[PDB]
C-alpha cells in the first residue's frame, strides 16, 4: 500500500502503525488513523512535551520523535505520500479545558526543491485569514532556525520562536513550538509556544495537537 488510504481501501480498520511504500520510496512505518471518511496519515502529534521539537532542517526533513508518543513524521516522507496531489490536511487542536478544534484544508505540498512549500489556493488562504491573495494562490516554505526563509535580512522567524514551521507570518501559528504546561514569566516565552492564533490567541499554549493528511 502506498499510504493509509490504500490500507483503508484494502480493508484495514485499525488505527496504529503500518508499513507503507509510496511510489519511489523505501518502505517505512506510519501512524494511520482509520475513520469513516477513509485512511489518514498522522504527520505530527503533541500532547505532553516529552519530545524536543527545537530541531534543525535535516531533522524536520527526516522526521523525529516517538512513533508511540509525540512525533514529527518528516517532510520527505510526507511529500512522498502526497506527491503532487491535492491533499486534505486536518489540523486538530486541544486546549487546557479539554475543548477540541477540528480544522481541515485542501493543500498541495511541494518537494525539497520548494523547501517543502505549502501551496494554497486563494480561497484556502482566505480560510486561514489572508485577505488579499491572487487567484494564483500562496506558497509558504517550511523554515527551521538553520534554514529560515524570512526575506528580511534583519530577521529569522524560526530562530526567534522555536521549532520548524510554515511561517507565512511569524504570527499565524506554530504547532511545533516549545511545549508549555503553564504561563512563563513573560509573553516572551509563550511567544515561542504551540499556538494557533485564530482559535485561542497568539499566546495561548495548546495542550495537544494532531496533523493528518489524506491525498485526493
Ligand atoms: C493549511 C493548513 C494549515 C497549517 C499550516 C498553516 C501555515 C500558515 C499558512 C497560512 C498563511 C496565513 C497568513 C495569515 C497571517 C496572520 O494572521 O498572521
Amino acid at each position: 500500500p502506498r499510504d493509509c488510504q490504500e490500507l483503508f481501501q484494502v480493508g484495514e480498520r485499525q488505527s496504529g502503525l503500518f508499513e507503507i511504500q509510496p511510489q519511489g520510496s523505501p518502505p517505512f512505518l506510519v501512524n494511520c488513523k482509520m475513520t469513516s471518511d477513509g485512511g489518514w496519515t498522522v504527520i505530527q502529534r503533541r500532547h505532553d512535551g516529552s519530545v524536543d521539537f527545537n530541531r534543525p532542517w535535516e531533522a524536520y526533513k527526516a522526521g523525529f520523535g516517538d512513533p508511540h508518543g509525540e512525533f514529527w513524521l518528516g517532510l520527505e516522507k510526507v511529500h512522498s505520500i502526497t506527491g503532487d496531489r491535492n491533499s486534505r490536511l486536518a489540523v486538530q487542536l486541544r486546549d487546557w479545558d479539554g475543548n477540541a478544534e477540528l480544522l481541515q484544508f485542501s493543500v498541495h505540498l511541494g518537494g525539497e526543491d520548494t523547501a517543502y512549500s505549502l501551496q494554497l489556493t486563494a480561497p484556502v488562504a482566505g480560510q486561514l485569514g489572508a485577505t488579499t491573495v491572487p487567484p494564483s494562490g500562496l506558497s509558504v516554505p517550511f523554515s527551521t532556525w538553520d534554514q529560515d526563509h524570512d526575506l528580511r535580512r534583519d530577521k529569522n522567524c524560526a530562530k526567534s520562536l522555536s521549532g520548524g514551521w510554515w511561517f507565512g507570518t511569524c504570527s499565524h501559528s506554530n504547532l511545533n513550538g516549545q511545549y508549555f504546561r503553564s504561563i512563563p514569566q513573560q509573553r516572551q516565552k509563550l511567544k515561542k509556544g504551540i499556538f494557533w492564533k485564530t482559535w485561542r490567541g497568539r499566546y495561548y499554549p495548546l495542550q495537544a495537537t494532531t496533523m493528518l493528511i489524506q491525498p485526493m
